[PDB]
């Protein structure tokens, strides 16, 4: 299924995901496409930060859902 | 100075802050106004999560800047 991943800075990523994908697996897909290390990524749905070991299914993420991506950078 | 704090769910909070305020002190102001515990709050500027012990000055937060607020909820 297609989901959108949007930064708060004006970039939309489209991903093909499975409902059984963990949030960490989605971060790996974002690294594959955009080169951002999973350790720096924080994914958000419905205003809440998502936990790495839960699945898209666990969070009721449906086709065409939008996740937001923000970074946790150690340097800044 | 005035800043905006916006959720990703359609709520804008206006705060009066000082540039020497820590990010934790801003979370305390959000708790005072909205009743959200600081421990659940994550504040974001320019697509990056902000660190509790740094100041608005440290992050170049200017008058009329917008921070985003997301929650880290242990249960959901």
């Amino acid at each position: 299924m297609q989901i959108f991943v949007k930064t708060l800075t004006g970039k939309t990523i489209t991903l093909e995901v499975e409902p059984s994908d963990t949030i960490e697996n989605v971060k790996a897909k974002i690294q594959d496409k955009e080169g951002i290390p999973p350790d720096q990524q924080r994914l958000i749905f419905a205003g809440k930060q998502l936990e790495d070991g839960r699945t898209l299914s666990d969070y009721n993420i449906q086709k065409e859902s939008t996740l937001h991506l923000v970074l946790r950078l150690r340097g800044g």
